[PDB]
Parts: C-alpha cells; sequence; structure tokens
C-alpha cells in the first residue's frame, strides 16, 4: 500500500537490536570465494569411506536447510512489512542473505571436493526427522503467516525457524564439526566456512531471541504456550563421536532454549522493546 | 511446500546470470561505516539555502526510494519461489540487501548532516510524479504477483521496479549527483557512497535486463506489450544544473531501456537462458 514510508518521516531507530546485528552482519561480513578449499581435497582422499560417508551426511544436511531457511523468510519478511517494522524488514532481509550466502559456502565446499552427484539420499532416507521438519514443518509454519499473519503464528514461525533449528539443530551440526576439525586436524578451508558460518548464526539466533521475546512482552499469556507447544512439538559413531554425547548437547541446546524463552516472561516491553 | 531442494539433487547453475552477479556484488562488497562523513557536514555548511533545499530534496526520492524497493522485493522473491527458480531467489534475495543498505547509506548521510526533522514534505507536496509512482504503482504492481503470479504480471512488475526506477529515476539523480559532487568539489563522504551505490545498481539494472528479457524470450508475444504497455504508463535548477539536461538524460535513459528491451525480440531462449 505504501501509505507512509518509515524511512522518511519517523526514521530508523540505530538503537534497537536487529538494526545493532544488522551493523555487525556488514562489519564481519565474509566472502566465500576468499576461502580456500585447495587442501581440503587432499584431506578429503585421506579419509575412511565412513568418514566420508557421515561428514557428507552433515554437510548435506546444512546445505539443505540453508536453502529451505532462505526461501521460508519470505512469509516473516512479509508479515513485518504487515507489521511496519523496517527495522526488522531491514535485518531479516540481509538475515536471509547470511543464508543465502551460507547454501553457497557448503555447495561451494561439496563442488571443491568433485562431489557431483545427488545428495537427496541424504536428507530423507538416512534421517526423517529432517524430512518432518524441512519437508512438512517448517513450510507448514512460515508460509502460514502468509495467509494469518497473527502473533500466535509468529511465535509458532520463530520457534520453529531460529529456536530449535538454528539454536539447536544448527549449532549441534557445528559441535560436530568441532570434534571432526579439531581432532583430526583437516578440512581447513571447511573450518573457516564453518567458522564464518557459526559467527553468523550468532547474530541469527540473537535475532531470534529478541523476536520472540518481544512477542512473550507483547502477548505473555497466549505467545509462550504456543512458543512451547510448538518447541515441544519439535522435539518429539565416526571421528571418535559418541552418540550419547551428540544427544547430550541437541538436549542441552534444547535445555538453553527453554531459558532464554522462559527468562522474556514477566519482563516489562521496556526492557527489550525500544 | 518443500517438494525437492533445488540444492541438494539439481544444485546451483554457477554460470547463470543471477549467480555470476551474486558473486560480484559479494566481491565488491562496501560496509557504509568505512564512509567517512566528517568534512561533509563542513561543505553542507558551505552551502546556499536553495542548494540544501534540492540536495536535500534529491536524497529524500532515494532515500524513500530505497526503503520502498527493499519491501516491494517481496512478492518478486515469493514469485521465484513459486517458479522454482532458486538461483533468482538467492540473487533477488541479496538484490534487496544492497537496497536496504542504500537506505542505510542515506540516512547514514542524513543523520551526519544533523539533519533530523522529517522529509515527507519532499516526496509528495514538491513532485507529485513521485507521489504516483512509489506510493501507488510501485505497490500495485509488485505485490500483484502476490495475489497474482503471472508472467505478464512479472513483466508489469519489473518494467515499474528495474527499468524506469532503477535504470532511468535512479540512474538520473546519480547523473545529477555527478554535476553536483564533480563541479563544485564538494560531499565526498556522499560521493563515495553515491560511487558505491551506483556500482550496486550496475548490477541491479543488469538482473532486472535478464529477467525481462528472460520473460521476453519464453513469451515473446504478450510479454513485450505488457512490458511496453507499463513503460509507456510510468513516463505519462542549482548546482548549474539545466531543466532541458536532466530531462534529456532521463529521456535518454527511458531511450535505453527500450532498446534493451527490444533487443530480447526474436532472440532464442538458449542465448540468455542457461
Ligand atoms: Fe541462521
Ligand atoms: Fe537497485
Ligand atoms: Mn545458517
Ligand atoms: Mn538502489
Amino acid at each position: 500500500i505504501h501509505k507512509k514510508f518509515k524511512a522518511t518521516s519517523v526514521g530508523y531507530d540505530w538503537n534497537t537490536f536487529p538494526m545493532k546485528l544488522y551493523q555487525i552482519g556488514k562489519r564481519l561480513f565474509w566472502d566465500p570465494a576468499k576461502i580456500d578449499f585447495s587442501k581440503d581435497k587432499e584431506d578429503w582422499k585421506k579419509l575412511s569411506k565412513d568418514e566420508k560417508n557421515y561428514l557428507l551426511n552433515i554437510v548435506s544436511l546444512f546445505m539443505a536447510g540453508e536453502e529451505a531457511v532462505a526461501v521460508d523468510i519470505t512469509p516473516l519478511i512479509s508479515t513485518m512489512i504487515n507489521e511496519g517494522r523496517v527495522e526488522d524488514v531491514i535485518y531479516l532481509e540481509q538475515f536471509a542473505f547470511e543464508e543465502a550466502k551460507h547454501a553457497e559456502a557448503f555447495r561451494r565446499f561439496c563442488d571443491s571436493l568433485e562431489i557431483n552427484d545427488d545428495l537427496t539420499i541424504f536428507t530423507t532416507e538416512y534421517n526423517p526427522w529432517y524430512q518432518k521438519i524441512f519437508y512438512e514443518e517448517l513450510p507448514s509454519v512460515m508460509w502460514k503467516l502468509r495467509v494469518d499473519p497473527s502473533p500466535e503464528n509468529l511465535a509458532v514461525a520463530v520457534t520453529t525457524y531460529n529456536l530449535y533449528v538454528e539454536g539447536v539443530a544448527a549449532e549441534s551440526g557445528y559441535k560436530t564439526f568441532k570434534h571432526i576439525f579439531n581432532s583430526l586436524n583437516i578440512m581447513p578451508g571447511l573450518s573457516k566456512t564453518v567458522n564464518l558460518i557459526a559467527t553468523d548464526e550468532s547474530r541469527h539466533i540473537a535475532y531470534g531471541t529478541y523476536l520472540i521475546t518481544r512477542l512473550i512482552v507483547e502477548n505473555g499469556e497466549s505467545i509462550y504456550r504456543k512458543a512451547i507447544e510448538q518447541f515441544n512439538k519439535l522435539v518429539g559413531l565416526p571421528f571418535g563421536l559418541t552418540p550419547d554425547f551428540t544427544i547430550e548437547n541437541r538436549k542441552q541446546l534444547v535445555n538453553a532454549r527453554l531459558t532464554v524463552i522462559e527468562r522474556a516472561l514477566k519482563m516489562t516491553p521496556e526492557q527489550v522493546k525500544s
């Protein structure tokens, strides 16, 4: 409709959280082209058949997700347009630029390893939980904002997107990447890639926290129940990795999100919003 | 719906035009924070009352537009999601990141000049053509893709967005900025800003050309008539500037777009698409 421009009259609120993360994003901008993968292909040929299978599996998980989160961001951006929160639109529009840049980096790392075949037999067949969330849950909750931009749908969207996918699932793979790169002294180019992607996820989960906490302070009693119901619905080895350890961290990250969610309760909207 | 990921199976087409501009965008990335505005405020106090009025006017025009083009990009991105063109989604999602970064740079330049008042009395009252296009035309044609993602609406959208707004209107202000900064030796910080924004518009009009030419090669007979009807509907001093000269360039840029539009006619889809 464009009845009034928030940049001409009221201006930009530079002290807001989505704008301060918007500064750090362009302050710590990194180019995947500068990341050299010329030695990763040598370390790829020095790994066993099973270690290459699990590494290709977890890389296929992120690369599948980086594209999905880059195209499911559209209803959240359009919802913020209908909400008039241009500052959120400015970051959420960058918040996807780092996501699309992540999908490029993994595809760059895959093409650097001569990997020219299909990786769909990793996103569905080997782990159906990754099919349930990204093929069914994430498209349903995000694109529900297109037809219903209600606050309760925003909470259901952000929890299925910034809390579990980015704060729990994406971070668990980073800790999995932490024990693969540091213990074996392999994949320095992907290590530079992950350390730059994990740095982006720091601002990604930060705004996701700010968005969900903003809903638990504007509609605390109703948003919290939907944000927890959705978070309870989502939750329902080589390289020297223990299966009881990765599950411990992903449950430790799940516990790390329940704290920051309930932290928003009984908080004044002045303490987080403007 | 997320029935199939274009990044897991078929992969990314790195040789396509939206991906090659996606490389240059992150290759020539510039941070508006590094641009120093400490001497622009000194040159602002050395301009007459009318020269400051026209400079603030044309700056208020871009800053108003940079926000509008950053929030009207959402239907075009969602249309490319429904079209499955993830490569276009990757650039169009960056293509807005440079736009939101432009809206920041102008607001940074305005805040650097102590300009703390409203600029709405420049986007509507002084020039109603800027009200007709950005308050009525651009929201209508872009958000018509949300309800109707037809090829004819894409042409009407891109012409009202990448052809006249970015290729003609935005470029005319750059040529206007060309005669203001070079003839008077003023505003070096904004000169660094414009030269970096005009460099971004090079990739912006390039993809806009690629998108509209792709429609004139996939549906040449129907898209061209709508792309021209819309382009004919859109078209319907201080600093040593001549009113007959800026109109000459904006008509020269209008003529520069009719050539590249009709250039797409009688061209094989193999010559531009994949
Ligand atoms: Fe993220
Ligand atoms: Fe542009
Ligand atoms: Mn990511
Ligand atoms: Mn621009």
